């Protein structure tokens, strides 16, 4: 059982400025509910009980949201159940040096165990099938190796994401042969894009500590995974469910509008 | 002239629950900018230099936002830093949620014996070729030297969500209020002229507020005190020029968000 | 009746570094109670109902302290709770540390055109055989209707840490101020009547502050503004009754603490 | 070696009420320095690099204190050093259910590894000797078992501390036979009182899980240590150095006066 889920939330969110100068992008609402809460509910379903959060300058709002306070009830029951059932842990990333560096800072909260990772700006809704992390948690029980979530996208979208090169194993399961962070579409090894959902074995921490800066001069978890994938097998998983890239303004709006209609 | 502008920001904003349990509704972003920043910019253009805020349970986000901090990251941060170095922010806590009228009364400590502006940031006002709604009102005030409340004609099916006036046409877009009613059913609406979150208030409004008893939804309403003033002397209603989105409602919040995005 | 009291609390408190990088010096406890609570309680006894606080970077400790959160806990809590339920707290941020004078000028947005009280919390005043210091002053304002600044006689050796006045005796404990100087060297002191952190100021003090240039330590001094006011019209100095500890200094901080302990005992 | 140090800071501090309403007692200043800063310096000297803090209802002041900010320089040298060298982690103790429970909560920040624990209200000032934790860190190296700092106190004081029953192994080292939390004078098994300094082997977490409320209906680390002591060998170390119980106002005052004189 993967008991810990690490949530990186120390990124600038330069694109949602000026509000991200105070409110982490992971705290932005889809209308009435922050991205991070959906992520937490997801991790819970997957079986996690310890939500480890890596924070930046804007630690306050994130931390206060998950601390004790006070169809109203309806709106507050889930966050209340979250606060009661989960143990929240926090560590501060001293400098914005990349996603990989964030996860490496998170070592203080994880220790020597495989663990889950959720990039909250990727809102994944699947409510017909188990949550995305849960799908991967079940896969992990069989494979016992790092797992990276993937989705087919248009080549025109590739330069925004990590892209793999994999060899089919079973339905929707690939053994990652190679990975590249944000390639030009001409250089993209496939249309299989990485999404903010991973299950990582702890040897990943030692690998991160020796992973140099890459794309945008940031320590990328992609390069660490590429290294791991060349020492032993790690898999990529085409999850079932809907994903909105809320790290993008386009995705943020479409998720908000979708929710609005659902609310009807 | 009007140098202070009171910003009530201590209501529950329940329909936006659970995020409002930590993030006040005035802090919700259209996409990248919180409602309150638009209101503040509108107050500045109107000549205000003191931004007085009535806080509730979660003022941490507000105070943090207007406190100094550290291409389009530059252009995204230009106005806010201008606001922070230019304006003077003061604060007072509304002990209990007893109505917009009480929040204004509580705001007396920050105002004193002087006419002032009041902005309800949940009403996002966009004036493109015209001055900000408050600036328009500021001009009016120079002539009339009396309370002024912003109105707009709305379909009668909406009249039940707002305060409504019965008035005498003084001049182009100007009426003398002879009565006001907070949230009447369609059957009883005095007219289709609804009140929006913009007011200029003479200071005798505080003693009136001091004697105003709970009204609609067991809340001390600014509408009821304005009715009292209206019957003691002349106050006016101004059909402002410009587009207003009621972001106090999810439907308005969503429309404003879609609007800003298309303009991006 | 003076209803508002301004509490400057935006200073650095350098002598209490590193703790003052997070906890403003006015929040430092005498053992179990921060300096500022004693000040607020004193203002309340004087009749003030609005506690206008000028903040700096350490606002959080101050703001949270006076906000709602709550014979064991009880008795130790009754006072602060009474305070939080009866008083109205307002805040303004002194954008930059430019001096007590500029801190009070920044405080104008919370005061307005009315006379008001000012308390410098690092000056702990205990005097319960008589009314609190500020209240002694509030009574005096009723008569004189002008600015009042608290003074205490000190040794020529301490004179250099305070503002000092030159006055003329009007009546018991009252002096019409003829001149004021901030932190004069022991040789240049006009007297031994040193100013302490307590004032009642008439509203014209703001306009005077707006034209007061940086004085000692390149900071705008309320002292220089009071000197200006004193030469313009009548303003007095009141020799208060009660004991005062300069908790603005580590020596006075320790003394008051030991003093309180010997009492808690 | 021991890389992490746990710092419980979630207790009520009813003693120092009202200020402890907003500020944790571990944050109370001696004169210009908060208790917790002395403890962190001590831990650092002991070789610790991860400072794991267990927080309560008032974490803002403690977290902000150890977060980047900006003789003023002589005053900020240490904390600047600390903030730039240490890794601080946080976890919330939901209900104040005792020191042992606070430590159990800290499991998420520790994991399965030996770790140190410092109760910051116990101010330990080592003159010519290394820090109390450094002394213990060295001892563990030899013993490889839980270590609990002790001090011989006066019998009339015994009732406010955990007390051991031990057997002399070597200079200032006792194998613990039993432990009781805050026994009355008449029932004290000795005059060797526990002080807020421990090195603990990870099996203490499971034991703590099984430890029911004891003294003052609180889950006590002393009872978990007692259980560990009967289960296998653990030691008590009579440290070299001066200790003030700043958990009591009398101690707080004495420490403040002492620091003042150092001038
Ligand atoms: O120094 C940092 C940088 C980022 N983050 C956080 O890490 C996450 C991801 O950051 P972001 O910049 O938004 O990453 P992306 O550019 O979107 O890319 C990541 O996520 C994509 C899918 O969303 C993948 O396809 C990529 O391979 C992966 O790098 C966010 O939660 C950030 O707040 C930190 O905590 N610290
Ligand atoms: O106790 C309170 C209650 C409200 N507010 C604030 O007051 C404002 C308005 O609150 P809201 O709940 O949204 O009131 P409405 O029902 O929208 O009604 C007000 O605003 C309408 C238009 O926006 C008008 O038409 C109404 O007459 C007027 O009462 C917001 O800024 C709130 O945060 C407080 O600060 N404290
Ligand atoms: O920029 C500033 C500077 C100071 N303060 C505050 O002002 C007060 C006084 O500051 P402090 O540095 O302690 O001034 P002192 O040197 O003590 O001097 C003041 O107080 C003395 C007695 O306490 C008097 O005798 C002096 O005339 C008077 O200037 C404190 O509450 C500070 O926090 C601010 O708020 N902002
Ligand atoms: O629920 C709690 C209760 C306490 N604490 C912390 O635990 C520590 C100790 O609390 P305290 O109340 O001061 O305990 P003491 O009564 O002093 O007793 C402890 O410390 C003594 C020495 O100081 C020992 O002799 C005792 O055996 C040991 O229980 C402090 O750091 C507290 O903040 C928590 O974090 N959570
Ligand atoms: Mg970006
Ligand atoms: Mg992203
Ligand atoms: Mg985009
Ligand atoms: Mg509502
Ligand atoms: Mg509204
Ligand atoms: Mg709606
Ligand atoms: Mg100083
Ligand atoms: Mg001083
Ligand atoms: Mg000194
Ligand atoms: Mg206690
Ligand atoms: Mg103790
Ligand atoms: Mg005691």
């Amino acid at each position: 059982m993967i008991k810990k889920c690490l949530f990186p939330a120390a990124g600038y969110g330069t694109r949602f400025l000026p509000i991200t100068k105070t409110i982490p992008k992971e705290m932005l609402p889809i209308v009435d509910k922050p991205l991070i809460q959906y992520a937490v509910e997801e991790a819970m379903e997957a079986g996690c009980e310890v939500m480890a959060i890596v924070t930046g300058r804007n630690k306050r709002s994130l931390e206060d949201y998950f601390d004790t306070s006070y169809n109203k009830e309806n709106a507050l029951k889930s966050i209340r159940n979250i606060i009661e059932k989960c143990c929240f842990s926090y560590v501060r990333q001293k400098q914005m040096k990349g996603l990989g560096h964030a996860i490496l800072t998170g070592e203080a909260l994880i220790g020597n165990e495989p663990f889950a990772v959720i990039l909250a700006d990727d809102l994944c809704i699947s409510h017909d099938h188990p949550s995305v992390l849960k799908q991967m948690t079940s896969l992990y029980q069989k494979y016992q190796c790092s797992i990276v979530a993937i989705e087919e996208v248009a080549l025109e979208e590739v330069s925004k994401y990590g892209v793999i090169r994999g060899e089919w194993l079973e339905e929707g399961v690939y053994e990652i042969k190679d990975m590249v962070e944000k390639p030009n579409q001409e250089d993209a090894p496939s249309n299989l894009a990485v999404i903010g959902r991973y299950i990582l074995t702890p040897d990943i921490f030692e690998i991160l500590s020796e992973t140099k800066p890459g794309k945008n001069n940031e320590i990328q978890i992609t390069d660490a995974l590429r290294t791991q994938a060349k020492r032993k097998r790690i898999i990529a998983y085409q999850f079932k469910g809907k994903r909105y890239d809320c790290g993008s303004v386009e995705g943020y709006i479409e998720a908000s509008n979708a929710y609005y209609k659902k609310r009807l």
